[PDB]
C-alpha cells in the first residue's frame, strides 16, 4: 504494501549507450536487482533492462 | 516515468519506534526523501514518515 512498492513497473529494453546521462543501482528491499537511468531526447528516468548487453558489458567491464 | 516510479506511494504517520524492525534510507532520483521501515511482528516493509519526531530525532544525531 500500500505505501511501499518496487520503483521501476518494468524494464525498457531499447536504450542505447549513446541516450543515458547517468547509471544507477536502486537498492530497494523485497524488488529485483534495478538500474534506473536517467536519459537524452526525453531527459527523463527510465528502469533499464540489465540483460541489455551493453548493460551487462558495462557491468562486466567492472572486474572478474 | 512509464517505468520508473517513486517508491513510496504515501507515508505512515502513525507507526510507532517500538513498531520498527529495521529503517533504510533509500537512494531514489527525482524523488524526495525516504524512509522504508520493516515492521516487528509481521514484517511488512512500509513507507514512514521522515517527519516523525522519533526519526528526526535520530537523523538530528547526525
Ligand atoms: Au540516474
Ligand atoms: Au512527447
Ligand atoms: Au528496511
Amino acid at each position: 504494501s500500500l505505501s511501499y512498492r518496487c520503483p521501476c513497473r518494468f524494464f525498457e529494453s531499447h536504450v542505447a549507450r549513446a541516450n543515458v546521462k547517468h547509471l544507477k543501482i536502486l537498492n530497494t528491499p523485497n524488488c529485483a536487482l534495478q538500474i534506473v537511468a536517467r536519459l537524452k531526447n526525453n531527459n527523463r528516468q527510465v528502469c533499464i533492462d540489465p540483460k541489455l548487453k551493453w548493460i551487462q558489458e558495462y557491468l562486466e567491464k567492472a572486474l572478474n
